[PDB]
């Protein structure tokens, strides 16, 4: 798992530019329904108990997920050596994640072995959630209003199965973008499964 993998059959779906601050895109149908289900089924027997339950897949652990990992590498244009594995979270019944940052809220804390600061987060929605559950970004320039109360606190994205949210947590010059602060709104009914892909500015392992 270095570089970008084979060029077949690169993803060519709709890309919606959501926001300048932070820099965020929604990728429509980034994953197939099959892929979403595959991940949930593989994750489930491994889950342990923000309050929700989570598990990890090592980068490249699994050939189905590896294909997605290569997809991510190619759409972001950032080589796989800069990527962590796949973290899968499951939420239900009020469960959530208070708005937070992905970067060290002091940048001297991310060293060469971690690959420096996290630059891109790609949030992959593995289920469509039913009520609430929006990803919220409170510090965003523009807020939604047309949507749980929680969501009206920033820019929000609805978790629709197969969509992915992609956003930058560093500014172009490499400084922290406090606009990338983000949380998961209470999920109100019934199941939020998401997978997170974090990508670093430099390669991990050094
Ligand atoms: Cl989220």
């Amino acid at each position: 798992m270095v570089g970008f993998g084979e060029l077949k059959e690169e993803w060519r779906g709709e890309v919606v530019h959501l926001s300048w601050s932070p820099r965020a895109f929604l990728l429509k149908n980034f994953l197939s329904d099959e892929e979403c289900d595959y991940i949930v089924e593989k994750a489930r027997p491994k889950m342990v108990k923000r309050t929700s339950t989570g598990t990890w897949f090592a980068k490249g652990e699994d050939s189905v997920i590896s294909k997605i990992e290569k997809r991510v590498a190619q759409v972001t244009m950032i080589p796989l050596e800069n990527h962590e594995g796949l973290q899968v979270l499951h939420y239900h019944d009020g469960q959530k994640y208070e708005p937070h940052y992905d970067y060290f809220h002091d940048p001297v804390n991310a060293g060469p072995e971690h690959g420096g600061q996290r630059v891109v987060t790609m949030l992959m929605y593995l289920t469509t959630v039913e009520e609430g559950g929006e990803t919220v970004l409170p510090n965003a320039e523009q807020k939604v209003t047309g949507w749980s109360e929680c969501a009206k606190r920033g820019l929000a994205v609805k978790p629709i199965k197969g969509d992915a949210l992609m956003f930058y947590s560093l500014k172009p010059d490499g400084s922290n973008d406090p606009a990338s602060l983000h949380g998961s709104c209470p999920t109100l009914k019934g199941d939020k499964w998401s997978a997170t892909k974090w990508i670093h500015v430099a390669p991990i392992g050094g």
